[PDB]
């Protein structure tokens, strides 16, 4: 057997605590050299970490649709490899394949029928992309504004998206221009981003919101009021947002991400004045979980792929090396350091 190495649970931070890179503790292991029939022996390329993770590290994640990661036990997440050896009759050696549930871990044996067998012609051979905008956070923010975002054909609505230079904001930001929208402005967390966001992503302005004014900025740059939120974070930015919104305006409550670490569950509740002004203005906030619309997830990545490939989509990643920083890229993403999608490349080939 050949030395492998992974990522376990070591510790929890505490449902009211930050995450640390040493929550997780790297090993090695041996892999089995022999697998059975069904099953495929994957080399792991690149794997995500995702906010929703946070959860994943408390003893109960306050949702059925993710359960708590055991202490000293495999974690795992999104992810893409290539087979090495295949005892599955769909799955071939030289494949790529993801799966939504790769444990941490350089070379795994998998079930076959775990794993969902990819095209690199839809991402021009850039196989992260399949974790990212050509993935769950692009399908998330394209359907999320096809469903909730209520563009009509024809109209020149203001869009506002919140985590806008993270995985699903800057791909919503660019989206909500291909499908009508005049005026897209973002909010994050760094100058760094709002340049990006102007200068690359052709957001029509940025702000700041550890640093400017977001009141006064969101006035000056939406002086019309704001038709569509696509929203990553919540708290006092969302709630300076939607006192800017317009009647029958649309939230699309992607994400709340300023409430982590909190015990507080989604959605959260507005506060007595903003729900005030959500109601008066009849303002929509529903639940947004972009697995419930899985039929839509073929055209969403078919169109997601043709934007990218016409040049229209930009898609921004942060990339870091090594299976042995996957806590401190988790770390490093909750606390603002990715610009796009933050990634884990695991082998570089
Ligand atoms: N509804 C769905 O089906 C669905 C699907 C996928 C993801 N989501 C959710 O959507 C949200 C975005 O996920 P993502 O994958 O796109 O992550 P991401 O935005 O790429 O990364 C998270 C970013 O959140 C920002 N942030 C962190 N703490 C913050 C705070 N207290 N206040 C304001 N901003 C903060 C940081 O950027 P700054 O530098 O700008 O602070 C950080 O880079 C998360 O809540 C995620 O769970 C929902
Ligand atoms: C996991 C995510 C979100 C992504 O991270 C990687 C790509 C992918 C795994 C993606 C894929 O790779 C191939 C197909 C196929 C494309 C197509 C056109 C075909 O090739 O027949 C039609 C059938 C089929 C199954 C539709 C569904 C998708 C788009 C499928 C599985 C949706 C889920 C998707
Ligand atoms: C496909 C699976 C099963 C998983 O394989 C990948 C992540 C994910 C797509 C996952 C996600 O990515 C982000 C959230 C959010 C996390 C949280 C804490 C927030 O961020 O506000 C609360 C709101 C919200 C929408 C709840 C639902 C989940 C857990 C959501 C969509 C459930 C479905 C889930």
């Amino acid at each position: 057997m050949m030395i492998v190495q992974r990522v376990v649970l070591n510790s929890r931070p505490g449902k009211n605590g930050n995450p640390v890179a040493e929550n997780f503790r790297m090993e090695e292991v041996y892999l089995p050299d022999n697998i059975n029939e069904g099953q495929v022996q994957v080399r792991t390329l690149y794997l995500s970490v995702d906010p929703y993770m946070r959860c994943r590290m408390n003893e109960d994640t306050g949702t059925d649709y993710i359960t708590p990661w055991q202490l000293s036990q495999v974690v795992d997440g999104g992810g893409i490899g290539i087979i090495e050896e295949s005892k599955h009759t769909n799955l071939t050696k030289g494949d790529f394949v993801t799966s939504f549930y790769w444990p941490w871990q350089t070379k795994v044996i998998l079930d076959g029928n775990s794993l969902e067998k990819v095209d690199p012609q839809l991402v021009d051979g850039h196989l992260s992309y399949f974790l990212g905008a050509i993935g769950m956070p692009g399908l998330t923010s394209l359907i999320g504004i096809q469903e909730k975002g209520h563009i009509t054909a024809g109209s020149n609505k203001t869009m506002v998206v919140s985590g806008a230079a993270g995985a699903c904001g800057s791909v919503a930001g660019q989206i909500g221009h291909f499908l009508g929208c005049s005026r897209v402005v973002g909010i994050c967390g760094t100058h760094e981003k709002c340049i990006l966001l102007t200068s690359e992503l052709g957001f029509d302005a940025a702000i700041n919101y550890k640093k400017d004014n977001v009141a006064e900025q969101l006035r000056e740059s939406c002086p019309a009021g704001v038709d569509v939120y696509f929203d990553n974070v919540g708290g006092n930015i969302s709630d300076t947002v939607i006192s800017q919104m317009n009647e029958n305006s649309h939230i699309i409550l992607c994400g709340q991400i300023s409430q982590y670490n909190k015990d507080v569950p989604y959605p959260p509740p507005l506060s007595p004045a903003i729900e005030a002004i959500q109601k008066e203005r009849n303002i929509t906030r529903e639940r947004f979980l972009v697995l419930n619309y899985k039929d839509k997830f073929e055209p969403g990545i078919l169109q997601l792929s043709q934007w990218f490939k016409e040049g229209k989509l930009k898609i921004k990643e942060t990339v870091i090396n090594g299976l042995e920083n996957m806590g401190a890229a988790f770390q490093s993403m909750m606390t603002g350091g990715n610009i796009g999608k933050q990634i884990v490349c695991i082998s570089e080939e």
